[PDB]
């Protein structure tokens, strides 16, 4: 059985025609040992492949391609299964340079190709990570049918959100929360979390069942790169007032497409996230800047020191946990009161 | 000054291979009066075409293009302003049947603008609206800069939704869930609103603040077309027990595109939005199922019955609804009444 993959990519760099001539001839070589088809497109920094063969062969050769130095932000855009016949069947791996061609009748195709590439890369960065998960193993995520599934649902947020907002100029508010923004996006994907949005200020994302301890790990580094961040900056920099609370939930959301022809998107439904985000909230009258659930605690193997908040309700009481590495070194009154003290001209 | 501009549209459905030569010999006769070049491209159900010429030759054709009912979902991809040299100085329109192609050596590339574009397209379904406009509009959303604006802020969710979720199947959850969205969406957008996210169950929308009776209007249509729907249901249907609670605020707040490289997002940055949520949720405690701030009020004209709820700790602020948003039922025994129906 065979099947045909698709993949873009970004160039690394600035690639040489010749290191491309030096991957065209040890494609040719192997794709021919492996029994593999197909071409290999670039466009102004950007690789076009498509691979056909044998499903073991084409998957092997995948998986060394996605290590591959010379190229980033690879995404496969399509998988076809089964296949019954070869699109390239005479090229073992055909490199066309397309920027070199300089006929007429090609450049409407080239530059439709290019604008349209270059559109789909912005785009790839606004969907949920499930979404782009799903389209690079090759299933379509409209036609995909939602599922209950086990979920940690992780939201943190800014302290003092509506003091720094109140008191920054626009253009100050922005670059801090997206440096807050880049930092968790960075901390959650590195440990396998997904990101699904954000809300205002807040970063809500999710784990599996099997990733407890990576999302306790994920709040703690997210926590301690803003303590470093703090103390980096001068004092007049607004990311010197830059704390987050966070909680997490555990439990069954439904997860998959929501909405209508006019507004549709990936969406999880369950209590679980209005639990993450009430635990959220609850970190203002807390010791610790990290809130989380019984199940939460039950889905970690690792030898954290758990501390038992007490059972608080969630607008039934559920128990509230945290680790003692979540405790803060600061007064949350007393800082929010130093934000404002900080921001204050007058 | 010229513009240049790029756009793909899906082709409607019946269209004939005479009609798209119609197309053609119309584009030519009026892009040459125009001064206009461009191409026309069709693969696979999908319209492409790149357009040239000066700024409002270019504008006041696209506006009739953008009407035409031929095709649909029509998303301008690029606009490059001040160009110096058209891209296709010698076609007036020149339309390319990329499907009767049959070039070896052209298959790569068409194949691969196929794949990218309805790739594209998927991508496209779960965009915020905004970014959507953006784009339209030729503007690069990972580059504009955020604005300060005066918005209200919508809030709503289902009434005892996590006893909805604890005790219906996941295919009923999603039918319900669905039903409610897709009622909120189109009610928001027909009175103007923008509908931002949804989180969970909850539909957040935002108005202008010329908008305060469109913001009402709509909270009172939400709530009308819910309890029609109620009673158009048999009881066995999860429909029968759909109520909702709406919260709006009135404030600024920053909105634009946030994020990195890594994941980008729409979002209002702001006190109003949290003040809204919260306005959402104190409505379970209330006689009505509308709440509102003062500044809300003050941007409606209509001759509403406003209605004082007095002060409330989200310092606490004076919280007002309208007389018409008064509940008929109770809300505890509603609650009560959904937990008893799912029994
Ligand atoms: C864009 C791109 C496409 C590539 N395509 C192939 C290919 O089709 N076949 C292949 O054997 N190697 C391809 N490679 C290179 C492989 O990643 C790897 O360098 C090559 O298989 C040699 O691996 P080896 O020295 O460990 O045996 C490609 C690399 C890049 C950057
Ligand atoms: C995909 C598509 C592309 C079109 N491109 C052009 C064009 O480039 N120039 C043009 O005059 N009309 C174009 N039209 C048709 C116009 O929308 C309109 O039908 C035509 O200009 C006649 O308009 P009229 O009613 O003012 O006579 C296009 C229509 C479609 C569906
Ligand atoms: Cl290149
Ligand atoms: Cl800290
Ligand atoms: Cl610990
Ligand atoms: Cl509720
Ligand atoms: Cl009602
Ligand atoms: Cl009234
Ligand atoms: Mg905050």
């Amino acid at each position: 059985m065979m099947k045909r993959l698709v993949y873009i990519s970004k160039i690394s760099g600035h690639l040489s025609l010749e290191e491309i001539q030096r991957i065209g001839k040890v494609s040719i070589k192997n794709n021919q040992r492996d029994n593999i088809t197909g071409v290999l497109l670039y466009l102004q920094g950007l690789f076009f492949q498509i691979l056909e063969g044998e499903n073991e062969k084409v998957d092997k050769l995948y998986k060394k391609i996605l290590v591959d130095d010379r190229h980033t932000n690879i995404l496969c855009l399509k998988t076809e299964y089964d296949i019954t016949d070869r699109m390239f069947p005479n090229w073992a791996m055909k490199t066309i340079n397309l920027n070199e061609n300089s006929e007429l009748m090609i450049q409407p195709i080239k530059s439709l190709l290019q604008t349209i590439t270059q559109s789909h890369r912005v785009l790839e960065k606004y969907m949920p990570a499930r979404v782009i998960y799903l389209i690079n193993q090759g299933i379509n995520p409209l036609t995909v049918e939602p599922q209950l599934v086990e979920k940690i649902i992780f939201f943190s947020d800014i302290l003092a959100f509506s003091t720094l907002t109140e008191k920054l100029p626009v253009n100050e508010v922005v670059i801090l929360v997206n440096r807050y923004f880049s930092i968790c996006t960075r901390i959650i994907s590195a440990y396998g979390g997904e990101v699904t949005k954000f809300i205002g200020d807040c970063v809500m994302a999710s784990f599996t069942k099997e990733q407890g301890d990576a999302a306790i790990r994920t709040s703690l580094d997210i926590i301690s790169e803003l303590k470093q961040l703090r103390h980096h900056v001068e004092a007049t920099n607004p990311l010197h007032l830059l704390y987050t609370g966070i909680g997490l939930s555990y439990g069954h959301v439904i997860e998959g497409n929501m909405g209508s022809s006019l507004k549709m998107d990936h969406t999880l439904l369950g209590d679980a996230v209005n639990v993450a985000a009430r635990l959220e909230a609850l970190t203002r009258q807390l010791p610790y800047a990290l809130a989380f659930t019984a199940g939460v605690k039950k889905c970690c193997q690792a030898q954290w020191t758990f501390i038992n908040l007490g059972a608080h309700q969630v607008k039934e009481a559920i128990e509230v946990y945290t680790v003692n590495e979540a405790q803060k070194y600061y007064d949350t009154l007393q800082i929010t009161q130093l934000i404002r003290q900080t921001l204050e001209n007058d």
